[PDB]
RNA sequence: ACUGAAACUGUAGUAGAACCAAUCGGGGUCGUCAAUA
C-alpha cells in the first residue's frame, strides 16, 4: 500500500501519456511533494454523495473541490460537480468536518 | 452350282519373410486475493 503514494493520475492523449498533478507537484521519490495535496481530488461516492444520479467513469466533468485534511496528509474533498457543458454554479463554502476529514474552508 | 464338321485358354505356384505398441512422469502440495483511507 505505501507504493500507491508515489502514482500519479494520468491519461494518454493521441499517442502520447500525460500526467496531471495540478496544483500539486510531484515530489523526488515520486510522491506528491512538501506536504502537498493529493494529485487526485477525492469523490463521495457510496456514502456522502456528492451528487449533481451519481457521476460514471466516462464522464467529463466541471467540479469545485474543497482542501480537506486527515492525519498525515491532505486531499482536495470535492464539493459540488456538474456535466462539463453545464453551469457549476455558485461556490459551495465551509464543509462539514466529516469525522477525521476536516475542513479547511479553502476552495 | 449351295455355310465344313469337332476343339475349355487352360496346366503347376501359400501375398509372404523381418519388426516388443513402446519410451518419460511419486496421486502431489501453501499464501495468496481485492485497493485505498
Amino acid at each position: 500500500a505505501t507504493m500507491g503514494l508515489q502514482m500519479v493520475p494520468a491519461r494518454i492523449e493521441g499517442d502520447n501519456i500525460v500526467l496531471y498533478p495540478g496544483t500539486s507537484r510531484i515530489g523526488n521519490n515520486g510522491r506528491p511533494a512538501n506536504n502537498d495535496p493529493m494529485y487526485a481530488a477525492w469523490l463521495p461516492y457510496y456514502q456522502n454523495r456528492i451528487a449533481y444520479q451519481m457521476a460514471e467513469h466516462g464522464d467529463h466533468v466541471r467540479f469545485w473541490a474543497e482542501r480537506y485534511t486527515r492525519g498525515n496528509f491532505c486531499y482536495w474533498r470535492v464539493r459540488q460537480i456538474a456535466r462539463h457543458n453545464q453551469n457549476l454554479g455558485n461556490r459551495p463554502e465551509r464543509g462539514r468536518n466529516y469525522g477525521q476529514h476536516h475542513s479547511t474552508g479553502v476552495i
